[PDB]
RNA sequence: UUUUAUAUAUAUAUAAUAAGGAAAAGUAUUUAUAAGAA
């Protein structure tokens, strides 16, 4: 029923019902191939609301069992694109307590972690792309 | 472009994928001065 109400209208594809379904569902994203799934998710899922982007973030975490190192480029790109496409809820006068900015630095620090845990394990690697900076 | 996917020997040939969209009104003194004709 979820595919019918929103996805049928080509102009505006609303993926909040879909993400909410797959977050409510116990199966979530586990047991799904990282590669095909990352490319599809990045390609199609855009303009998500903030809470949807959260649920998607933790549920990719649960897909990958919480291994920061495995977390691929396209995964970053999807989360970052959705975060950026969000407009500010309100222009706070100081304008530094935004949620999106904090989650954005959270993801960057997570990347730094993943790199450090990979190097420590030594004792493909993820990359940053112009899309994330943009 | 970039990122990944397959294949082959870190690299090569192919396929797919593209983040840059903002609206608004009103806010003088100029300077020195070079002419040709039969």
């Amino acid at each position: 029923d979820i595919l019918a109400k929103n996805l049928f209208d080509r102009s505006h594809s609303n993926w909040a019902p879909v993400i909410d379904r797959l977050y409510v569902s116990e199966k979530r994203f586990m047991d799904i191939d990282s590669r095909e799934f990352s490319v599809w998710l990045n390609g199609t899922v855009k303009y998500l609301p903030f809470h949807s982007i959260l649920h998607l973030d933790e549920m990719l975490l649960e897909q990958i069992n919480g291994d920061v190192v495995k977390f691929n480029t396209h995964m970053y790109e999807c989360i970052f694109n959705n975060l950026g496409n969000l407009k500010p809820t309100n222009f706070n006068q100081d304008g530094t307590n935004d949620k999106v900015i904090l989650k954005m630095k959270e993801l960057l620090e997570r990347y730094d972690k993943a790199l450090k845990i990979t190097e420590e394990r030594i004792n493909k690697v993820p990359k940053m792309t112009q899309a994330i900076l943009n």
